[PDB]
């Protein structure tokens, strides 16, 4: 006899058909396991599209996890990240060619294009174009830091509240969303972990994972330390409290704050020099100021100095060496750094 | 008292200075830890240039190991891979911007640009442009497969003889080098291992590592199995014989042969379908032909069928389930598939 065979099964999102998507050649970047492209949906909606790299082991499983975490975030933390528009899976005969503007065979994810800009690119162009894109009235390092950090820390707090650790917080993964008033949104949940069993943990394991070394403390490249049990449904809440994987995002948010606050730390080399000196004085911001800051004459720490050194203090909170001492992103939101000045805005108030 | 500063040390190749190199924008594809660009050396030499990704863990260390393996290959296996032109390392003040045509801070490796093609791109355009780029007179699936596989297996044999396992053999990592008669050259020693102590092994350890899932047996993503001793200068020869890490490249070379021989296997989905059926019939090419090949009505296996099924038999040897049964690339190169025609009547 002969085997009968059968249909193919393809994953789809209601209302999203491959025929309605045009893909533009030119990766908006390859990351570790996937490739992002710009595209146009239904002729007039700017979107971003991601598929797996064919050459990377388990890239399909990593893209599936990114998909699952995006559905979780869409359900539980709307507005924290680029708006998720679902998936499109294309088969072999119906799969197209990027150069023809058509989606190729395999699984695709789609998001709204929240803006042409990243915070990395804007901050390097200058504080002025960054402030304009953020609709930030106080167009100073202090002003943009206060606004951006309040938005970033509030979004991280909402992600953490629903069990998600982003894992790749950095200026390149923020967009000032022009169509939502300039507010910052995160992109790229490709390394994110779902750390509570809601209903199962996702991408969450003991030991080192992918980490951008620029935005991760050199000896904490993990969410759960090697010593840790494997996460299961029964222990997840205990591990959360004991190992504080959310504090990985706190350290990265402190890096973002340093770069927003200090023009000279916006290059990779500037942040790298600062963090080496920070480590060398025992991750002690006051020791940095007392011992090292005098070496940084090309830079201007005014934003961190302002108001009794509030910004230095918040950086210290987000960047404590020990996770057990390091602020949660929710706690960090209450910091004096975010206070209104006495009588702020008096001169035009009713 | 303040700690004193001191010099920065930079790596340099004799004859290669910063002024000599212009980079062009556009990755010939970022890989797992680095980015490759086109460039121009000394005004008129086309080169390719690779640096470490700033966002990847250990990227500079991975690039350093790729550099070491490139020097080993350059000394011991000339012609197997894109010609290695050394390195250039830039510091922070003295580095530029890619968009401005200047190398940025860090270590860079440099190779000759062996050609604008890859075998993956050519084979998907068709057998005809592939055969033209290869200067292959017999412009058929059987003709290109014979010429490409003789060149690939001969280069892999020479790499293995000097202790190097490439670990990323596939059509996308082969170039038909027009300036050298169209001969195939390998690129991308980024995951290669040096498996002999010369003076030490490099990128060689027990357990899984980076692999392209299309070109690695799904349950053999390692060079040394998870249970193996860590390699040392004293056990490396015993481990080579016991675990046959070079047979990783043999399997990948079998996958290359299937794609060159059978047009329908040139897409990712086509080769994936074949391999899933090959596994389902116990990695047995004769069982695939009897039980499965009827399902592949849109494909033409004539190149593998030709001459008593010589191509099928060579694929079977390169793609045995067990490493201890799987041919070495040197042994494969002696196969009847490669024999000259008898009695040609010139
Ligand atoms: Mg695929
Ligand atoms: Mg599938
Ligand atoms: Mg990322
Ligand atoms: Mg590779």
């Amino acid at each position: 006899l002969k085997a009968r065979g059968g249909p193919k099964t393809l994953r789809r999102t209601p209302g999203v058909e491959p025929k309605d998507i045009r893909v533009l050649p030119g990766p908006l970047g390859s990351g570790n396991f996937g490739t992002v492209f710009r595209g146009v949906f239904k002729g007039d909606q700017d979107v971003v599209l991601k598929n797996a790299k064919a050459d990377v082991m388990a890239a399909e499983e990593l893209l599936e996890c990114e998909m699952d975490v995006n559905y979780h975030v869409h359900a539980n933390a709307k507005g924290t990240c680029a708006r998720f528009m679902g998936c499109i899976e294309l088969g072999a005969k119906d799969g197209g060619e990027i150069y023809n503007g058509t989606l190729t065979e395999g699984l695709w994810l789609m998001w709204a294009n929240e803006g042409e800009n990243t915070v990395e690119a804007l901050m390097r162009r200058g504080t002025a174009p960054l402030a304009t894109a953020m609709a930030c009235a106080d167009a100073t390092e202090l002003g943009v830091t206060k606004k951006a950090m309040r938005e970033l820390l509030g979004s991280l707090a909402r992600l953490h509240e629903c069990g998600v650790v982003h894992r790749d917080v950095k200026p390149a993964n923020l967009i000032a969303a022009e169509k939502d008033g300039g507010v910052l949104k995160l992109i790229d949940l490709g390394a994110a972990a779902l750390c509570l069993p809601l209903p199962e943990t996702l991408n969450y394991y003991p030991g080192d994972g992918p980490a951008d070394p620029r935005y991760a403390k050199a000896d904490e490249l993990y969410l759960l330390p090697p010593g840790s049990p494997r996460p299961t449904k029964d222990n997840a809440a205990k591990l959360w409290e004991a190992h504080k994987p959310d504090r990985f995002d706190s350290w990265s948010a402190g890096c973002v704050m340093l770069q927003l606050a200090v023009v000279g730390l916006r290059t990779d080399a500037g942040l790298e020099r600062f963090l080496a000196d920070y480590k060398a004085v025992g991750y002690d911001v006051n020791a940095f100021r007392g011992e090292k800051s005098g070496e940084y004459g090309t830079m201007d720490f005014a934003a961190l100095d302002a108001n009794g050194g509030a910004g230095w203090d918040l950086c210290q909170r987000l960047m404590e060496a020990e996770r057990d001492a390091r602020a949660s992103c929710e706690a960090a939101l209450s910091h004096a750094f975010f206070d209104a000045a006495a009588l702020e805005h008096h001169h035009h108030h009713h």
